[PDB]
Order: structure tokens, then C-alpha cells, then sequence
């Protein structure tokens, strides 16, 4: 009714070496009033099988800008002027095994609503696992050390299908 | 302040493999909150032969790319009129030698306040667009397109596109 729905169909950087896995898939959000957390869904494949499992960082960068695929995102959205991971973006780690990523997320600091909505924004998958601010340098407190960006998308408005399909 | 957005046009996911492989960009810039919107539109891919055509571009309700531009939805219509006034009802534009490049002022599309077009979908089509003057429903709710070609999700981005891409 007021609820507001997102989405954003993640795929792999433009600018990927062949060495770097090709990441697809979805995230879905969905908050049931613009006062209201933001619950997502998170649905990715084609990381590596073998490591049989890792822990992979997932944000909001400042710019849906595919121009140069993940690199022209620019860094964490910080509308508030934060240190990582104070940004409203910041998702945190995900357990991706058997080369998928499967995950509910409830709770989240980002809104889809106001001056600081993240419709248009991107979201970006990395290569490494996010430090939570606790590294022993400067990157530690921008992005957490979570390493290379390896697939984006640019959150889109949508209808509630996506996100009543996925739940059943 | 200006507010900058991009979309990069690619091929739909759910295309076929014999339809054509369209991409490029298409930049929006707005000077004030309320100002009419400028748009650069730079497309390759299109069929070479007929050396010249006409294609439809418009913005679609949904920046939902999950079956390609299938699931963009119907023309994004916020202030309730019929199709060609849709705000982001961009026109047929003049494809030569497989290529687009065109430059628009004075749109009446937003990228600011509710009826933003930010995070929803440019659509690129097949045909030209029959502005209303069709003769049947479709007409005056899509203009008889065609096939929806590619697509993108409309991003908020920095100045840096707009002044290099011109
Ligand atoms: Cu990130
Ligand atoms: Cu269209
Ligand atoms: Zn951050
Ligand atoms: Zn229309």
C-alpha cells in the first residue's frame, strides 16, 4: 500500500579479467513504510565450487553508473558522512557454498524512501570477505578491505511480484 | 544543484538470437528540481540495412530487469495522460548506418520529486512509435513500438558522463 519495493539484477563487472569469477544473480528489497527497516533478499551464483565456501561482502555505492562497470559506482553511499560501516548500505557478509549465495537480510539501515533512498544507487558484490571497520588500515574504515568489485546493478523501482514470488 | 542520471543500454536479457544486439547510453542532466530535463541518446547495434529506420525510446514503469525489458512494465504514466504525453515519452529517433546519437531539451520527465524517473527502465524498441495516431487502443497507451529491444535501469550519477559524452 505504502510499501515500497526494489531490485536489482546483479551481474558481473565489465571490466573482469577472465581469472575472476562471473557472478549473477538477484536482490530484491522490500519496506513496508518509509520509517520502516528494509528487508532483502539475496540470491547469487557462479562463485568459485572449489574453495567449497567463502564469506563475500555486498554494498550500496554512491552511483548506479555501469560506465565502467563496477569501478564508475564510486564508494559506499554516505549521505550522513560515516565511517564504514556506519553506511546505510552496509550489508555485511554473506556465506556463499557450493558456489551459491542464498540469504533473508531484515533489519537494514537503507531506505528505498527520502532523501537518502538508495533507488538508483548500485549494489556491488566483492571478492572478499568486509572487515567490519576492524583492519589496521584506512580501508578497513571505508570499505571494510572487501577487496575486488566483482558484479552490480542499479536498484530499480518494482511491483510486489518479485518479492511475493520468491517468499511463495 | 543539477542532478545527473545514466542508463546503459543493453540488449535484453530475454532476446532471441537472431534479434539485434543495441547498446550505448542515454545521459540525463536537470539544472533545478523543476526544470524540464536534457537527454544524450548513443546507440549502436541497430539492423544496418534498411541503412535508415526509426525507433521508439521511452521510460517504463518498472527498472525491473529480471525477464530482460519484458518486466519494465507499461509506459511510466505518474500524471495520468495518455501515450505520446508520458513524460518519458522520448520520440522515434533517426538510426543510420546501424547508430543513434541524438541530443533532446526541455523534456517533460523528472529526475527529482515523486514522479522521478530514477531507478525506473529506458526501453528501446524495434519499430517507430505511431505517437497516438494509430487507430486502435494500443495507440494512445504505447504507440505500436514494436518489440522491446534493450533496456536499463535509470541511475543517479556524477557530472563527469555528461561532460565527456555531450
Ligand atoms: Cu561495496
Ligand atoms: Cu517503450
Ligand atoms: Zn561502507
Ligand atoms: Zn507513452
Amino acid at each position: 500500500d505504502g510499501t515500497l519495493h526494489a531490485a536489482c539484477q546483479v551481474q558481473p563487472s565489465a571490466t573482469l579479467d577472465a581469472a575472476q569469477p562471473r557472478v549473477t544473480g538477484v536482490v530484491l528489497f522490500r519496506q513496508l513504510a518509509p520509517r520502516a527497516k528494509l528487508d532483502a533478499f539475496f540470491a547469487l551464483e557462479g562463485f568459485p565450487t572449489e574453495p567449497n565456501s567463502s564469506s563475500r561482502a555486498i554494498h550500496v555505492h554512491q552511483f548506479g553508473d555501469l560506465s565502467q562497470g563496477c569501478e564508475s559506482t564510486g564508494p559506499h553511499y554516505n549521505p550522513l558522512a560515516v565511517p564504514h560501516p556506519q553506511h546505510p548500505g552496509d550489508f555485511g557478509n554473506f556465506a556463499v557454498r557450493d558456489g551459491s549465495l542464498w540469504r533473508y537480510r531484515a533489519g537494514l539501515a537503507a531506505s528505498l524512501a527520502g532523501p537518502h533512498s538508495i533507488v538508483g544507487r548500485a549494489v556491488v558484490v566483492h571478492a572478499g570477505e568486509d572487515d567490519l571497520g576492524r583492519g589496521g588500515n584506512q580501508a578497513s574504515v571505508e570499505n571494510g578491505n572487501a577487496g575486488r568489485r566483482l558484479a552490480c546493478c542499479v536498484v530499480g523501482v518494482c511491483g510486489p511480484g518479485l518479492w511475493e514470488r520468491q517468499a511463495r
